[PDB]
């Protein structure tokens, strides 16, 4: 009956409103997919529980134990009927689970502490002073991994061979380490969250140089569930009525602080 | 078995090459999508003939008849196998036929000759001393028809009501008449030919402002095709290897004859 949704804490996606403590259910969550998984509960028909992925990740599958982990697992292994977050389409997980046309634009990004020596992945990838990584378990991490292009297949080397690491548990972490490491490490995110974080106070941080590449973020079902089908039209009829661009320009603008 | 792709003569999308008649088969075309079509091929392991669709349409539904026009009717009724083309994901169309995940972003933009004083559509509804339209038919003029947000159903009542009629036949049309207006008439069109033209000679117009909306085009195959899970992989991969990157400079960015 109830569609068990699988979301992460990631703002302006999804975030537990302040007065939460006294508040229940979905009204404890606030946000641009909360807003979205309402939409598409209410063009679909169905009534939902938004639930926080277990593991804090975005999805990867891990090596050697080939077991899928974070949102992408849970819809995997049967624990949730529908993924409604940040959640990159990539080739990988539409081998595993099924993806509705983008919701949203995005692409790889350098977030850098003001003041940062760097303009670009080229620069980035010359050099050591400044190190830089990026966020385990999730397509971005997988992206250098991947990549056969000179620049990136070098950041990834360099990447895998740095120390101490160079990689962080979650987009909180990364950005952290960004604002303390005073200039000597570079933040790879996605230009959405790099943008947001960048209008807001301290106001210390930055988005230097182009998106490294261009994709989109889409509503995950488990791989054959009929649930795909109508989620799949609901986003684009969403798209087409403009609401996916009211909801964009509601948490990204409407509320800026720097 | 040698696939059916059927696809339509828009520059530069698919183009008959200036030596054709001294060229056979696939050879005689050449364009962006020529180049994607054998790229999908050649990862989905498949021979094709490309076939230019006989009424020049893409896909529309005729309210009377129900009947299906255009390379999304050549799906819909089985006379060919796929469609390569600059042919939007949209939701009716997504509801007879199957679309890979988007190949190329796009959206309605303005076209304006260098120097006029236009930064938006907002700014276009709020004046009548600019003229702005579109082709007498397509997408475009359809987005407006029925578009029910507060400045676009504006500019469309303004559009249908304006005298001179500020509908163009044509995309030249559109664009010479943007060319030959002295900054007094806007266009609008898809951001992918706003850019492409923006890049050639005379130089004299450019794309002003964001989008209307955000689209993409995507490879079409009939419902239940098995080769529709091939070429949605195929295109992801593509993708993120950075050949659809390299293609849209290809055909746009290195060859912008401005
Ligand atoms: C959000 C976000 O921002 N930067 C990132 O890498 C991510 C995670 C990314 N969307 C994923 O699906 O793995
Ligand atoms: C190309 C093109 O240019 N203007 C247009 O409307 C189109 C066709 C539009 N992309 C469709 O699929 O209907």
């Amino acid at each position: 009956k109830t569609v068990v949704v699988t979301t992460i804490l990631e703002s302006p996606y999804v975030m537990m409103k302040k007065n939460h403590e006294m508040l229940e259910g979905n009204e404890r969550y606030e946000g641009y997919c909360v807003d979205l998984a309402a939409e598409i509960a209410k063009h679909c028909g169905f009534k939902y529980k938004l639930t926080i992925v277990g593991d804090g990740k975005y999805g990867a599958r891990d090596a050697d134990t080939k077991i899928w982990n974070g949102m992408v697992g849970e819809l995997v292994y049967g624990k949730a009927d529908i993924a409604i977050a940040p959640l990159t389409i990539t080739l990988v997980r539409e081998e595993v689970i099924d993806f509705s046309k983008p919701f949203m634009s995005l692409g790889i990004s350098i977030m850098i502490k003001k003041g940062t020596p760097i303009e670009s992945a080229e620069d980035l990838s010359k050099q050591t002073e400044i190190a830089y990584g990026t966020t385990d378990s999730g397509s971005t991490k997988e992206f250098f991994r991947r990549s056969k292009i000179a620049v990136f297949d070098k950041m990834w080397t360099y990447m895998r061979s740095a120390e101490p690491s160079v990689f962080v548990r979650t987009t909180a972490e990364g950005v952290a380490r960004v604002r303390k490491s005073k200039g000597k490490y570079a933040y790879l995110l996605e230009s959405t969250m790099n943008e947001y974080i960048e209008q807001r106070k301290p106001c210390d941080t930055m988005k230097v140089g182009g998106n490294l590449d261009s994709k989109g973020y889409g509503i995950a079902t488990p791989k054959g569930s009929s649930l795909g089908n109508a989620v799949n039209l609901a986003v684009l009829k969403l798209n087409e009525q403009g609401l996916l661009d009211k909801l964009k320009n509601k948490w990204w603008y409407d509320k800026g602080e720097c």
